[PDB]
């Protein structure tokens, strides 16, 4: 296939969606006529749309505006950025932040289209792993830096509830490039200095 | 109309659920037959079937080891016990601490049963009022005590991802009664305690 | 004149708010032909548009879902919902929280759109007073319920900036309505409780 | 191309951005009529014309009383410097602080000057990465010292508000000189240093 | 029976405790001859043994010094006495803090010794309410003051861990005798004393 | 003798245990016939099974679901992982959190099971170092990985209680294997992404 | 003899201050020939000047755009206001923040100026009850409002350094006029929501 | 006796305290002849005379500066006020703060000097019960004003060492007179207004 | 003389101590008769040989339990065991934490084990640089380990009153031996390893 | 001319400084018959002097009892120093604090003198830069160590006040002697030792 699916398409498979969560209300045990479950369906489908978005969305048109600054050459990094995906095994959130580091080589992204590049990723049935791998690659590709670096740390409720409620339970997992992987330095005043 | 769901209950829909989440995969535009969604169908239908896994649960059994104390009357507070609940309108789970105290008459409800009352209600489809009234009244009920007073604080995700991405957004939502709810000079105790 | 610009009219004006803010570049002394300013006037204009589109929506399409629960009548608090608005003095923002409590009678509104009529209000050109004022005001026609009270603690640029470098300046501006405003008891329960 | 708009060069303007800013509230869909937008484009005018009041500022004057200390060649820092600047892209502020390194040679810059100099770039339509790297220069350049390290941290409107309502984004941007260009040693101190 | 129980007790008691535990150790399913519980039976025996010596006091042995001031009139307070406790339901450490409030009448006890009355009641088999309520009377006793309040914090481990992890629970009780019981203002007071 | 002991081994023991504590509740100078050690022994005895059933699980039993990602080679870390456990000298419980880090080879385990493997050792007579030592390995061997790193922290009751009083007294241990005790650099990069 | 003294009065006695000082250099036993010193009386003269304008500005002249906003009736407050000051007892900085709060009647005083007011009470040779009294009051009289509540806290130098060392010895001090004084339900809301 | 004991007197006193320690340095086990214990008689000599200056010390030479201010009849308040004492019952430290409250009447004393009176009693041997009614004391004859409101607090070394050895154990001391004895909404926003 | 001096010697040293304090008590300026001192020359008399007891106890009768692990040869940390000891100088407190890392070899001592030897050091008259090399040592012999590394920290209760009443002042002292000596990348990763 | 000048000269300098200061009060345009700066010459002479009492002061009689306790050969730090300093430029405060870290070689200076090394200095009219090496090298002298390490960090107020209010602006200076000036694994570790 390819091609990402735009609102007409999931205008269509609303009806589809809704039942299919119909038909999971009153699975659960669930009276699907109380006056709360009600619209259920059809919301329920309505926001599964949502925290999966990142679909019907392309790198590309989301580009645009790297700006041209070049003369710099110097560590740009974008903490704390805000992310909030799904987990692809059993469709629960797991949510979290992302920082962004990069040696620019002779051009610099704008800092508005950075928080993008992790949304178009974020919102989709995922891993942790590779929500990671992607925002970075994305990054290096348009951005042809000297080195890019991605670190995600995010808490997961598949683990915070079933299975066995341990909150705090944050997995961190990280990618480097270039000089970011090769020289260790770096990538020790890049994490060194994403704290504080 | 009454009947926990059990067991055989559960593992006759877990098909059923799998199947319709198989359904809303292909009608997402994933494709399930990829590693991670082969298998999803199951591990979600089984996921959410533990979220709402407190429908099979009574208070009544559930009850029990509440010790005739008695000779206390002198106000008894379990705070911080921590919540997991899902949202009944988009299935989305919502997050955080319930408080709960109260004034023993001639019973005082062993310690652990607090938490197990609290885990009955939130294991469900709810809303959060209700789900703080309910624990408040199962108290009441299953303790015939002087005063009730519960305060749940939970963080919800439906707000927090989709319509307007905010964090922080923590809706309180308190329930008292009896001499908390007559007696302010308890309640404006209670809450300057269930802080510190 | 009354009724929302919707996109159509924003649509039409982005040329000559472009022109505004292309006249404004060279009057700042600054060569509107930088790599950087070039394409300024457009994306300026086009923000503009955004800091205030609460005026192309209406507190009543924004309205519905407002469940009629009833049974509870016990203080919801939603607080620590974000809110950034525009400074209708200096056109510069002010930014900050909002919290919300009030006393359901029998209608209770979701809690996704309690962050929204905060929306519908604060990207406007606004007067911190009166955003308050509004918002409370909505909920209340909207709810009908026994008291609301709205207290918003916001920092302004204006301050933090010109004038005077004074951070931490932070304005704080309630409305309360009903019991929260006749009765003082009430009133205290809510902010000694949106704090923590 | 030269030139430090001054006084006449500022009040003969004034009336211009007046102008452009009376229109932009009528193209926003606004009534300039109103109490609060009778004297706004002047408020406004007036406003931005203070957050670009470093055009006319040079270096050269605002350097001296820069003392001929020397004998320390042992590494001053300034920290926590506070910042406030224009976003050239959609004039949105960015604010932060800015943190600097040196290593007296036979000069050593007064105090109160490293902030003056802090001032004259960030009071500009600018872009982070630039406004980091010139201040570092002024430095280098008005005290041909052994090295210089600056680093900049601030929080942008842009994201914050539109795009992806991100707060906590902080983009943290360095840029070192000589012995901080090279010795690492001497860098590595420095960041471990700009924190307590 | 009464009459405390001392080390001629606590040697005559011993060998059948390492015998129990020995026991315990095999019907775990472990082989007591492993290095580690080579002579544990050993160990836990003389562990519970302190865990439990607070039957062998008197609380007329753990007084004298009770100073003669009178002159005060004015309470004092000795908060965050630590205090671990085992709960002799299942014989598993509770701990937390302990935090007093009495009212002075003609003798101010030596405070060094507040702590002890603690430990004297803390070491044994307890139960929360009771913990409590004990420590409150015992100075009431031994003071014959104007007021005695008594607020105790603690976490128990049966829950924490058996049951399935419920961290933070932490349980919170209180005894008000005299003044505090009646004279409000009072008990207010000295609760908003007790958090900083 | 190994093999699982399930189920059945405890279902007759546990009177053995029972009868145990009995005699352990009178050689500590109490009477086993009050309301409250009236059933004791068998809650002693049913919670000590809990505290040690990491006997009865088998590591490999619970892995079975190592997706094979392969396809990242970057770190992943998984902090704040909880656990409780017990104290094999004197059987008294020691608490805190474990941390876990590894470099995929060509499997990648589940993030839910990276934490059960935690409870399969720490549910037993343990000594922190053998715990410690255990989880490094059963995942070295489970996962097959260029590198594991393991570390604990916990505060045994028994220094904090019996002993002295001594808290705070947390103890933390190590046990880097493959790529962590090599490269020094992965093992400090570890170490530091984990107190983040 | 009053009438405000402008920047002429002042370039007259500058000299005279600049001479003064060149004796206290004396007198303390330096040198006033040192690189240092050397211009140091023009300096703290010029400095002291500085420290003292609020002598040269006058209430009434610095208000101008007291928008008629009536409509409200509502508690305004603006917390932090930073304040740097005089004493006049020994001269020597007293420094810290300024809380003020009113009850809007017809008019509402635009934020901005709310702060301005503050500066040029404090840039005199003040003593903080004064300094307290004296914006309460200038308010009272600038919006003839229904009540004002003014409450500072700062640390005074001369305790923190000379006399002893006692730092942290914050010293508050309020004020309440109108409803703040009168009503003691508002007072004690306006100290809570400054505490926030 | 009273009348002060200074210099001459406590000289006299150097070599009887001197040789008390040579005493105490021996009939404790160890050899005073070394090179560290060599001068302790002494040095402790003198340091001992040091923590009882208090004594030798009146407020009638320490007063003076009671300012006739008057015209602010507002309370004013000293906070944590550094504070170290004696245990006069085992002559061991406890080290903490003092903070002062006061409503002005046709007088207002000098913040400098309610430090020094603080000191003045707090070098003695004491009794924290006590220590505290005389500074509170001393205020109400020195300013005759409407009330006084000292609260001490600090950590008393005889527990925290000897004893039982716990920290943290604060035991808060207040004394109200006048208007705080008396009237509580005054004596409450006192105590909260010293939280900050 | 060597050879441990217990009760037998204490006992016959009370009263030489009570005199040498009834000597100080009076030669002080007090009069050691009244209510609160009449006790003092023995109450202090006790706590003196308290604070000096570590003097009489053998590390051959503490060690013991010396555990032969082994397989471990992985860093073992025990820190923020509470410290509290004498100024040999002026017989004045100073307590602290003092945290203790090894490498095991062959034997890894029993944690309980390491607070009792920092006990047998820390309550003798010492000298902060001197009370780690002995608590370090012990180590190295006690265990034969691969290098110790103990850091100590603590506020000298000598210059916090007299002297110049300094607070905060923490004066760390560390010794490092075996690989924490003399391999820097180990004596490092401990560091940063025990600031958590 | 050297040779300190005492309170023989520090009494034959006030009425110079008293008149000076009572002509500044004239030039600044206040009256000096009022009540507040009646006596205010006499004060802020008194206090001039006291700031600059360090003059008055020989490092030589600052120390003496230097004790050879020569074995550690172990860094020894002394942090947190509080410092009170006058910028020589304008004569106003600035302050902060210092760290102290030496090499003992064959003597450990009384810790609490190396803080008298600190009063000695900075009771001067300093610069930051020279305050600084002063007290390292003092040290340097007074022991002869192998490597002295002196950092601090002040908040000068000409900047926090004139210029126009710059909090934070905390100023930071270091030099390095020694071991500290060529050992860099000692330098860092030093600078990681300051934080925590
Ligand atoms: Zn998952
Ligand atoms: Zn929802
Ligand atoms: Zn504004
Ligand atoms: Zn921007
Ligand atoms: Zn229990
Ligand atoms: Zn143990
Ligand atoms: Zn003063
Ligand atoms: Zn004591
Ligand atoms: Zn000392
Ligand atoms: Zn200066």
């Amino acid at each position: 296939g390819e091609r990402p699916r735009s609102e007409e398409d999931n205008e269509l498979n609303l009806p589809n969606l809704a039942a299919a969560y119909s038909s999971i209300l009153s699975s659960l045990g669930e009276n699907p006529q109380r006056q709360g479950l009600l619209k259920t369906p059809w919301r329920a489908a309505s926001a599964m749309q949502f925290f999966t978005k990142g679909y019907q969305e392309t790198i590309s048109d989301v580009l645009n505006d790297a700006i041209f600054d070049e003369d710099h050459d110097e560590m740009v990094i974008v903490k704390d950025i805000d992310m909030f995906s799904m987990c692809e095994h059993h469709l629960v959130p797991f949510v979290g932040k992302v920082h962004i580091g990069y040696l620019p080589n002779k051009q610099v992204l704008g800092l508005s289209k950075l928080a993008r590049i992790v949304e178009i990723y974020s919102r989709r049935l995922q891993v942790q792993e590779r929500l990671t791998k992607q925002i970075a690659v994305a990054i290096t590709e348009a951005l042809r830096p000297a080195g890019v670096g991605v670190v995600v740390e995010a808490t997961h409720m598949c683990m915070v509830m079933r299975g066995v409620q341990k909150m705090n339970s944050k997995t961190v997992t990280s990618t480097m490039l270039g000089v970011f992987r090769e020289d260790p330095k770096t990538r020790e005043e890049f994490l060194t200095l994403i704290r504080s």
